[PDB]
C-alpha cells in the first residue's frame, strides 16, 4: 500500500464502487485505487492530538490536552454514525468497526474502512456464536466512540482478550471516562445493551450527536487541571 499521484493509495473492489461515493466511506478512484486520507487512521490521530505528552510547554500554557476539540471529537463520532446509518441502508454490515479503521481524509471528513479476532470491539453474541449484524456493528461503533472521547485509548487497557470472554456475559462494561459528558457515556452504554435489539439504530445515534453539536456546551473535556491523566495504551 503506497501513496501516489489527484492524490490516491495504491493498494474489496466491488465494496468500494458500489457503495457509493458517500462522503463517509473511503472511496474508490491486479491494481486499485483508493481514495487517500492525508491525516491517516483515527486512532493514532486521536493520540497525535495528546499534546500534554507531545508538546507539554504549548499544552500547559493553552490548559489544553488536546489540539482536538469536543465539536471536532464529536464530528469524527457524527461522521461515523452517519457512514454507517448508509451501510445499514445498503443492508451492509461491516464486522470490523474501530477507531484504527475510520480514516481522517480530506477537510477531515471521518471515513470508513476495511484494512490490515478484535475481541474488545466485538459485541457478547459475536464473540460466543459468530452472529454479525447492524446490531453487533453498534455495539463496535460504542467501543469507537469510547476511543474518540479517550483520545485513542485502548478499551479495557489491563485485561487481557482472554479474560473480556468471562467478564462481559456477567455484564461487564467500560467504565465512563473523567473528561465524558454523562449523555455522551449513556449513548455508549445502549450501543453496548446484551439484548441486540435494544441498542439504538445509527440514525439514531447520528440524530443524538448532531443534538449535542448544535448545543454550544462542552461535552468532552479536553481541559487540563491537577490530577489529569491519559486513559493508558498497551
Ligand atoms: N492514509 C490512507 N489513505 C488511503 N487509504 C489508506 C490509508 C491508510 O493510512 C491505511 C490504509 N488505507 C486503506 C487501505 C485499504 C482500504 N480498503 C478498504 O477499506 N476496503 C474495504 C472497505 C469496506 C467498508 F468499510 F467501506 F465497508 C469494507 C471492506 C473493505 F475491504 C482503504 C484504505
Amino acid at each position: 500500500v503506497l501513496k501516489a499521484r489527484m492524490d490516491a493509495a495504491i493498494k474489496e473492489l466491488e465494496v468500494l464502487c458500489k457503495l457509493g461515493h458517500h462522503p463517509n466511506i473511503i472511496n474508490l478512484l491486479l491494481y486499485l485505487a483508493i481514495e487517500y486520507a492525508p491525516h491517516g487512521n483515527l486512532l493514532d490521530f486521536l493520540r497525535k492530538s495528546r499534546v500534554l505528552e507531545t508538546d507539554p510547554a504549548f499544552a500547559i500554557a493553552n490548559s489544553t490536552a488536546s489540539t482536538l476539540s469536543s465539536q471536532q471529537l464529536l464530528h469524527f463520532a457524527a461522521d461515523v454514525a452517519r457512514g454507517m446509518d448508509y451501510l445499514s441502508q445498503k443492508q451492509f454490515i461491516h464486522r470490523n468497526l474501530a477507531a484504527r479503521n475510520i480514516l481522517v481524509g480530506e477537510n477531515y471528513v471521518a471515513k470508513i474502512a476495511d484494512f490490515g479476532l478484535p475481541v474488545r470491539w466485538m459485541a457478547i453474541e459475536s464473540l460466543n456464536y459468530s452472529v454479525y449484524t447492524t446490531n453487533s456493528d453498534v455495539w463496535s461503533y460504542g467501543v469507537l466512540l469510547w476511543e474518540i472521547v479517550s483520545l485513542g485509548g485502548t478499551p479495557y487497557c489491563g485485561m487481557t482478550c482472554a479474560e473480556l470472554y468471562e467478564k462481559l456475559p456477567q455484564g461487564y462494561r467500560l467504565e465512563k471516562p473523567l473528561n465524558c459528558d454523562d449523555e455522551v457515556y449513556d449513548l455508549m452504554r445502549q450501543c453496548w445493551r446484551e439484548k441486540p435489539y435494544e441498542r439504538p439504530s445509527f440514525a439514531q445515534i447520528l440524530v443524538s450527536l448532531n443534538r449535542m453539536l448544535e448545543e454550544r456546551k462542552t461535552y468532552v473535556n479536553t481541559t487540563l487541571y491537577e490530577k489529569f491523566t491519559y486513559a493508558g495504551i498497551d
